[PDB]
């Protein structure tokens, strides 16, 4: 079997992208950010306080005739960017794109922190990354990925996202009409829970080609490419006016720039992601800042691929007894 959704950017700037994912029967359709950087399927539901909720459409287990409480189990997470959420979980039906699982643990929420509130086009976050993330206690739950990969034509899913355009999530099988060339696979570490690969170098604009080892995780629920001080610093050197701002929370550049690209490397292969794509417009409406797509790891502990990166490619998340992660040009 095989699914195929489409994915859509929530505003003008690709701050995130939603999925619909039906849940339960009769279907309840939820838009759901599919995030490879963690394990659980969460959404806003008729449990979560009221005055957390604003305007997203909430899971009603209630009117579900397939609904049944995961009893005892509760969940709680934190993320990067110092959001959180947790309440308790129900099993149900739930399809992406054609594709069904029956059983799969959804953990609706009872609380969730002011930036999940504020972003009224998201209504939960639908997990990629390996099940060993996974916050479901006392017995831990699997992906939508795992629990469906024994039904699937290949264990694989593939992000195509767009840049100011939807794309495409496809679950069981690779469609080579989305990608030009071919697809270079490297390596996957799954010891931190992550679709966790190393980067060959990188090339800012049309500058030599630097050969060097960039560990980090491909991400599609974090916005942007969060790569080591050395690499970034090269990059924003190149554009005249840029410089990072502790005020802003990072690097800015004069909104009048014409970014140059950022290349990074997959093995012998090579991702270029346009200038356009890392230019995340003014800090404020009306504001001659512009924020950088391309930001300092610094204060996290790990180089991210985000949707800035990922975006310029066709990406491969294969999910075989031994994992690796496939990158190509499109």
């Amino acid at each position: 079997s095989t699914g195929s959704a489409t994915t859509t950017p929530i505003d003008s700037l690709d701050d995130a992208y939603i999925t619909p994912v039906q849940i339960g029967t009769p279907a309840q359709t939820l838009n759901l950010d599919f995030d490879t950087g963690s394990s659980d399927l969460w959404v806003f539901s008729s449990e979560t306080t009221a005055s957390e909720v604003d305007g997203q459409t909430i899971y009603t287990p209630s009117k579900s005739t397939t609904a049944k409480l995961l009893s005892g189990a509760t969940w709680s997470i934190s993320y990067g960017d110092g959001s959180s959420s947790s309440g308790d979980v129900y099993t149900d039906t739930v399809s992406v794109g054609g594709l069904t699982v029956t059983g799969q643990a959804v953990e609706s929420a009872k609380k969730v922190s002011s930036s999940f509130t504020e972003d009224s086009t998201i209504d939960g976050l639908l997990g990629l990354a390996f099940s060993t993330l996974n916050t479901v206690s006392p017995t831990q739950q699997k992906t939508f990925f795992d629990n469906a990969k024994a039904s699937l034509d290949s264990p694989v899913f593939t992000a195509d996202l767009g840049y100011h355009a939807p794309g495409t999530y496809n679950f069981g099988f690779i469609d080579t009409t989305a990608y030009t060339g071919s697809i270079t696979y490297t390596a996957v570490s799954t010891k931190q829970g992550f679709w966790e690969w190393t980067s060959t170098g990188y090339a800012v604009g049309s500058g030599t080609f630097k050969s060097t080892s960039i560990d980090g995780i491909a991400d599609t629920g974090t916005t942007l490419l969060y790569l080591p001080a050395t690499v970034v610093s090269a990059y924003w050197a190149q554009v005249s006016g840029a410089k990072s701002s502790s005020s802003v929370g990072g690097y800015v550049f004069p909104c009048s720039a014409t970014l140059p690209s950022f290349t990074f490397g997959v093995g012998s292969a090579r991702i270029v992601i346009p200038g356009d794509y890392i230019d995340f417009g003014p800090i404020s409406t009306g504001s001659s800042s512009c924020f950088g797509g391309i930001q300092s790891s610094a204060g996290i502990g790990i180089n991210i691929f985000g949707d800035v990166a990922l975006k310029a490619a066709f990406v491969v998340f294969n999910g075989a007894t031994t994992p690796t992660l496939g990158f190509a040009s499109k």
